[PDB]
DNA sequence: CGGGTTTTTGTTAAGGGCTGTATCACTGTGTAAGACAGGCCAGATC
């Protein structure tokens, strides 16, 4: 209230990236500076292509994966 | 057009820790048959 005038959400925001900054912990910061903006991170079917053949898996190796990341991040990357 | 004041950056006096890239000695794909010149026995022969 006395410097922003009540921006509490941004203030606290920025200190607890800078706490987390401070540990060394860019990743998880990151993640949270990039869900902070609410945008699905997924993949165009043409990448997950690319992925699937330049990296020799097989469609039954390429679908196993797929279900264990989809089942335990609970959304869909590929 | 400058003083005076403000904001948002540089900055190495030295270490901790995560991330990316070079390095090393090797690998798998080149993979079955045909041409030919010499030797030798059965044989028509003059």
């Amino acid at each position: 209230d006395k410097e922003e005038g009540g921006d509490v959400k941004a203030v606290c925001l920025t200190l607890f990236l800078l706490a987390l900054r401070a540990r060394n912990e860019h990743r998880q910061a990151d993640e949270l500076e990039a869900i902070m903006q609410g945008r699905g991170s997924g993949l165009q079917p043409a990448v997950c292509l690319a992925i699937r053949v330049n990296t020799f898996l097989s469609c039954s190796q390429y679908h196993k994966m797929y279900r264990t990341v989809k089942a335990i991040t609970g959304r869909q990357i590929f």
